[PDB]
C-alpha cells in the first residue's frame, strides 16, 4: 500500500490529503512541523473554479467552505480614485472620481478567514494522519528504495511518494533545487499590506454613507486600498496596500511590527477622504510582506519521487484571488493521477512529472498576472498609470483566463499523458 507522505499541514496539504482518502489511495501522513497548528490571521478569496476542484477533491471541503464563507452582496465593484480628489464632495462624485467598475460574478468570490476554514478541513481528517513537532531538514531520493526523510528531532521516516505543501518558504523546494539556486527562495514583491478594524460612523465621515455601505477600491500612486463594511455593519474593515521603494530588512519573516506613521507617510498626498480614513488606524499595526515567485519561477515542480504543490511551488500575490486557489488545481491533479498509479517506481515518478507538466504553464502564468494586478491597481504598470478604461480592459482579460477553464478537461488532459508514457 503506497505511503504518502505530505510536508506541511496548511492548506493545500489538508486539501492533497482530504482528496487522496475520498479516493482511499494508499496510506497518508502529515508531517506538520508546529507542535500544534499555527495560528495565522489570514482572509482568502476562493474562485468559483477553485470551488469546482474542491467539490471534485472531496465535497465536504466544499461543504466546509459554504459554512464559514461569506459572499459580496453587490456583484460590482467600483475604483475609485483616492489620490486626486481635493475636496470630500469630488471625493464622493462618481461622476468624477470612479476611475472603473468591475463586475466580478463570473470570478465569483467566496471569502472566508483561513483559521476557520483550515480547521474546518482539519476535522475530515482521521486522528492517525497529522504527525506535529515534525520539521523535514532533508530527504534522500534515489536507488530502489522508499525516499528517506529526516526531521530536525532526528526521527527518519519512508515513503514511496513525497509531496510538499511546506508554504511560500518551503523547504523541501531548497533541498530539491539547492540552497543557491536561483529560485529556491520567494522574494519580497515590494507590496506590503496593512489592516484594520474601524468604527462604522467613522468611516461614513471619511467616505461617505454610499461608498462606506459597499465593498471598494481606491487605487492611486503606489498604494491603493481595499475596504468594506464588515457582518451587519456595524464595523469598518480597511486593507491599505503599499508599495516599497526599499528591500526587505528582514528574513523569510513575513510580519513585522510598524507604526502607523508609516501608512500616513504612504497616503500623505492624496485626497482628503483617504487621509482621514487612514488615520482611524490603530498606532501599532502588524505589516504583511507580500512573498512570491515571480522573479526566478520554478523550472519544475518535481524530479523524481517528490512534487511540490501549493506556495511552495508558485507563491503568488493575491490580486486575482487566493495564492491557495492555484494549489487546489495542484492537489486535484495530483490525487487524479496518483489514482492512476495504484491502480512502480517508474510509475510514481512519470505520475509527478505529469503533474508538473500540466501544471506550470498556468500557475506560472498566475504568479506573474498577480503581479501586474497589483502593480495596475497602483498606477505603476507600463504605462497606463490611472488610466481607468485600460485597467478595467486589463482586469477583464486576465480575469478570463482564470474563471472561462475547464476544469474537467485539466483532470482528463493529465490521466491521459500519464496514460500515453506508462
Ligand atoms: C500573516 C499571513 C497573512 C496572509 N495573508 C494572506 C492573504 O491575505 N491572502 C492570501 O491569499 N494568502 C495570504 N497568506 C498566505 C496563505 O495563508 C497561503 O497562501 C495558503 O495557506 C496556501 O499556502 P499553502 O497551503 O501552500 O502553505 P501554508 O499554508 O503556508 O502551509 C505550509 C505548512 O507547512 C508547514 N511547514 C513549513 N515548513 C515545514 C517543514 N520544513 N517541515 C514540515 N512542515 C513544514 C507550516 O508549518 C505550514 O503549516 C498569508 C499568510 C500569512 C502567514
Amino acid at each position: 500500500p503506497l505511503s504518502i507522505a505530505i510536508i506541511g499541514g496548511g492548506i493545500i496539504g489538508l486539501m492533497t490529503a482530504l482528496g487522496l482518502l475520498h479516493r482511499n489511495i494508499g496510506k497518508v501522513t502529515i508531517y506538520e512541523r508546529a507542535s500544534a497548528w499555527p495560528d495565522i490571521g489570514a482572509a482568502f478569496a476562493f474562485t468559483g473554479i477553485a470551488r469546482e476542484c474542491m467539490q471534485r477533491l472531496d465535497p465536504a471541503i466544499l461543504s466546509a467552505l459554504s459554512k464559514v464563507a461569506q459572499r459580496n452582496p453587490h456583484d460590482k465593484v467600483r475604483y475609485w480614485d483616492g489620490f486626486h480628489p481635493k475636496s470630500k464632495e469630488e471625493a464622493q462624485d462618481p461622476e468624477k472620481s470612479v476611475l472603473f467598475e468591475i463586475e466580478e460574478k463570473n470570478m465569483a468570490y467566496w471569502a472566508c478567514l483561513r483559521g476557520v476554514f483550515h480547521a474546518e478541513m482539519a476535522r475530515l481528517l482521521p486522528e492517525r494522519v497529522v504527525r506535529f513537532g515534525k520539521r523535514l531538514v532533508a530527504y534522500e531520493d534515489g536507488g530502489d528504495q522508499k525516499v528517506v526523510l529526516r526531521f530536525e528531532d532526528g526521527e527518519v521516516e519512508e515513503a514511496d511518494i513525497v509531496i510538499a505543501c511546506d508554504g511560500v518558504h518551503s523547504t523541501a523546494r531548497r533541498v530539491l533545487l539547492g540552497a543557491e539556486h536561483p529560485a529556491a527562495n520567494a522574494r519580497y514583491s515590494r507590496k506590503a499590506v496593512y489592516r484594520a478594524l474601524v468604527p462604522m460612523p467613522a468611516a461614513i465621515d471619511a467616505l461617505g454613507t454610499e461608498k462606506a455601505h459597499v465593498q471598494i477600491a481606491h487605487c492611486g500612486p503606489d498604494a491603493h486600498i481595499v475596504s468594506f463594511p464588515v457582518n451587519n455593519a456595524q464595523i469598518y474593515n480597511v486593507f491599505l496596500f503599499t508599495h516599497d521603494s526599499n528591500e526587505w530588512t528582514h528574513g523569510h519573516t513575513m510580519t513585522v511590527p510598524s507604526s502607523k506613521e508609516e501608512i500616513l507617510s504612504a497616503v500623505e498626498n492624496w485626497g482628503p477622504h483617504i487621509k482621514e480614513l487612514a488615520s482611524l488606524f490603530p498606532e501599532q499595526l502588524s505589516k504583511y510582506a507580500i512573498f512570491d515567485q515571480a522573479d526566478h519561477p520554478l523550472p519544475y515542480y518535481a524530479a523524481g519521487r517528490v512534487a511540490l504543490a501549493g506556495d511552495a511551488a508558485h507563491a503568488s500575490s493575491p490580486f486575482h484571488g487566493a495564492g491557495a486557489c492555484m494549489g487546489v488545481e495542484d492537489a486535484l491533479v495530483l490525487a487524479e493521477l496518483l489514482e492512476k498509479v495504484q491502480n512502480k517506481k517508474s510509475n510514481i515518478e512519470l505520475a509527478l512529472k505529469t503533474y508538473s507538466d500540466v501544471r506550470i504553464e498556468r500557475s506560472q502564468w498566475l504568479v506573474k498576472s498577480s503581479r501586474e494586478m497589483g502593480d495596475l491597481y497602483e498606477w505603476r504598470y507600463e504605462d497606463i498609470g490611472g488610466d481607468g478604461v485600460k485597467c478595467k480592459a486589463e482586469w477583464e482579460r486576465r480575469s478570463r483566463v482564470i474563471w472561462d477553464f475547464d476544469v474537467q478537461g485539466m483532470v482528463d488532459q493529465a490521466r491521459e499523458a500519464y496514460e500515453r508514457a506508462v
